């Protein structure tokens, strides 16, 4: 993440991929489901 609203709010869970945090587990687990679908990046080698 670059910069959001929350600043002094520690969450119980955290994403190791980017750093996204959520209140519940299942809430985060899904946030990782997108880290796979769009994982294979690379349109061209310039
Ligand atoms: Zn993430």
């Amino acid at each position: 993440g670059s910069s959001g609203s929350s600043g002094s709010g520690e969450r119980p869970f955290k994403c190791n991929e980017c750093g996204k945090g959520f209140g519940r587990r299942s809430h985060l687990a899904g946030h990782l489901r997108l880290h796979s679908r769009e994982k294979s990046s690379g349109p061209s080698s310039g």
